[PDB]
């Protein structure tokens, strides 16, 4: 079997994307993240303390006829930008554009942080990396992947986000109408639990492709691309005026700049994110500087190829026993 369903940026930066998921009996639709970087699908619930909710859709799982409390199990995540979450944990029935998972582990949030609570748009996460990273005590998890895999027709999902439009998430099967070429593999470390990979290299605009290794993960869950310092200084070096800001925490640049492209390797392939994709606008509303969609990881601890690198590649992300990751121009 398959699934298909359509993702949307929630604000006109492309800051996340939001896909509509069905959970319960019967069905009750809530916008989630889906996260690459994390493995707990959490949602806001009628659990949920009342003020931190602010317009959120929450799960109820006293109107759902196959729903279970998971007796004794409770999970608490922490996200690398200082978001938090935890609660208890049922098991429902969740489907995802018609693929439905029965008994997935539902993770009501009792409490979230004050970043969740001032995102409206966005009801939860739908964590799609590996399950030796789900936070569920004392029993692991698995995702919802995990527990799809063996229906798929190809133990495959593929991400296909929009620049400032709607994109695809595909569960079991490539489309390859939705590409152009070929599609370049190569292969993940799951040591980390994280969708783990190795660049070949990068360019700046036209310039010369400088051959080097960047370990990194594919994290639809992060907006920015977060790079090694040497790297960052390279592009920003390119754009008149640009220069890195401790009171803004970031590299910005003149709003009146065009930016030049960043080329990063696959292999042999070549993926070129357009100069346009790393303009993130404005730092505040009126001023003159914007803030740059390429920021160093220095400060991480890892390099992240976030939505601004993702969007401009089809992304195969293959759950086979020795897992790979798949890259095309589009
Ligand atoms: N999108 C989930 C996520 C967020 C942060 C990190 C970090 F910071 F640990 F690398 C990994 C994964
Ligand atoms: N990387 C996981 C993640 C995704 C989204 C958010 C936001 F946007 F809701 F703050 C926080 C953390």
């Amino acid at each position: 079997s398959t699934g298909s369903a359509t993702t949307t940026p929630i604000d006109s930066l492309d800051d996340a994307y939001i896909t509509p998921v069905q959970i319960g009996t019967p069905a009750q639709t809530l916008n989630l993240d889906f996260d690459t970087g994390s493995s707990d699908l959490w949602v806001f619930s009628s659990e949920t303390t009342a003020s931190e909710v602010d317009g959120q859709t929450i799960y109820t799982p006293s109107k759902s006829t196959t729903a279970k409390l998971l007796s004794g199990a409770t999970w608490s995540i922490s996200y690398g930008d200082g978001s938090s979450s935890s609660g208890d944990v049922y098991t429902d029935t969740v489907s995802v554009g018609g693929l439905t998972v029965t008994g997935q582990a539902v993770e009501s949030a009792k409490k979230v942080s004050s970043s969740f609570t001032e995102d409206s748009t966005i009801d939860g996460l739908l964590g799609l990396a590996f399950s030796t990273l789900n936070t569920v005590s004392p029993t692991q998890q698995k995702t919802f992947f995990d527990n799809a895999k063996a229906s798929l027709d190809s133990p495959v999902f593929t991400a296909d986000l929009g620049y400032h439009a709607p994109g695809t998430y595909n569960f079991g099967f490539i489309d390859t109408t939705a590409y152009t070429g070929s599609i370049t593999y190569t292969a993940v470390s799951t040591k980390q639990g994280f969708w783990e990979w190795t660049s070949t290299g990068y360019a700046v605009g036209s310039g010369t492709f400088k051959s080097t290794s960047i370990d990194g993960i594919a994290d639809t869950g992060t907006t920015l691309l977060y790079l090694p310092a040497t790297v960052v200084s390279a592009y920003w070096a390119q754009v008149s005026g640009a220069k890195s800001s401790s009171s803004v925490g970031g590299y910005v640049f003149p709003c009146s700049a065009t930016l030049p492209s960043f080329t990063f390797g696959v292999g042999s392939a070549r993926i070129v994110i357009p100069g346009d994709y790393i303009d993130f606008g404005p730092i505040s509303t009126g001023s003159s500087s914007c803030f740059g969609g390429i920021q160093s990881s220095a400060g991480i601890g890892i390099n992240i190829f976030g939505d601004v690198a993702l969007k401009a590649a089809f992304v195969v992300f293959n759950g086979a026993t020795t897992p790979t990751l798949g890259f095309a121009s589009k």
